[PDB]
């Protein structure tokens, strides 16, 4: 990625919570849309319906969020930290479902750990 | 919109609030992405830069909002009370700033009229 | 859809075929959205897993197109009419697969109908 | 990223340069993003109008694409190759704004950088 080369070269600018977050939710938006394809492909795709809806929100939501995580917020009133803990609690949500799949499918348990570690890296940007 | 359509069809389902949610987003989405883009064609962009940040934030957060209201939640945990509150405060943010202005640009006058609107019916969906 | 009137208060403005197009590429969006929704949650959904997919990236495809086309495009080199025809390829795509359905699901005929209409407009804005 | 891991886990799958592709698609999305968002807050941005609009567009295009490029093409008709070859054209026109404006704003500089290396990978998927 080259998050980080940008924030470090925005006239309004180093941030390292900022750039895992922004890093991770590329890397799990991409992650749940895979997973979701992979989980329609499976014989037993009717037994992962919550998973592959869950992950079609996840990953809606992570490019939401890794893109505007990527803009300024300004000091006065801003959706990023909202918008950061909806992401969080998305991941959780979908990290939850796809590890359930875990044994039975290695995409849903791939999918499980990025959602973990996106999960982590959205609430550290919260504090 | 078809969404009215496509809610009684579904096979899990009426629901007039999220109807109007749905359809709020999508024309919340489209008519802030149109309003960023005005502001940056203006003489004055440069007294616009806040506006144009909150506009791409407040179409990126609609459409997912819209998107994910579009889908079966279960009735276990889901994220679309979540999202739809997020959307709501993004769309309240996008309004405030918009309508200062309004009496300068009809463009920001119109979009927020829409974000009220769509605010509106989030926050309606939410109960 | 405020579409109308946005483009109309654009400091670089009418354009009734690129209207029509906008207006239909989120409306698809959606319908899109709620029909691969739809056939996921359906007793046969291992029988809808291409449409499921080509609803997918029609949603996708039009909501790019959708904003692409509400941005002043220059005289010089531009998407749009790239993008444009890219959505009605995939509109068509995505018609052809739910049409199959329309039989057996009412949310497949309804966006089969849409899909076909947004593929109309948005070739239609391309001459 | 995970494209790699996940493309080898699906039940329909190797494939380097649609890895390559997928990856370069949402590292030039969030770049492209940042870089409208840096040349929206310098102080020459109306200089930048058309630079920002090209970003904006590709940042949407990237993403559409890589999430696409995410699921099982079938062997009959698929949108792949087009939108590959769409995002390959968004990516060129967009890396020449951006490096009209690399010697003036380092962050064009690196953009212009991201949306060359996104094209060779799209049109390399393409062959």
């Amino acid at each position: 990625m080259h998050v980080e080369a940008m924030i470090s070269k925005h006239p309004q600018a180093t941030d390292r919570s900022l750039v895992q977050c922004v890093e991770m939710c590329f890397d799990c938006a991409q992650t749940c849309a895979a997973c979701a394809d992979a989980c329609l492909g499976e014989d037993k795709v009717a037994d992962l319906r919550h998973c592959i809806r869950l992950n079609l929100d996840c990953a809606e939501i992570c490019v939401a969020a890794g893109s505007i995580a990527s803009r300024a917020a300004g000091t006065e009133e801003s959706i990023l930290r909202t918008m950061l803990q909806t992401c969080a609690e998305m991941c959780r949500m979908c990290e939850e479902e796809c590890r359930r799949h875990a044994g039975n499918h290695e995409h849903c348990r791939i999918c499980a750990d990025v959602c973990k570690e996106c999960e982590t890296a959205c609430r550290s940007a919260t504090g």
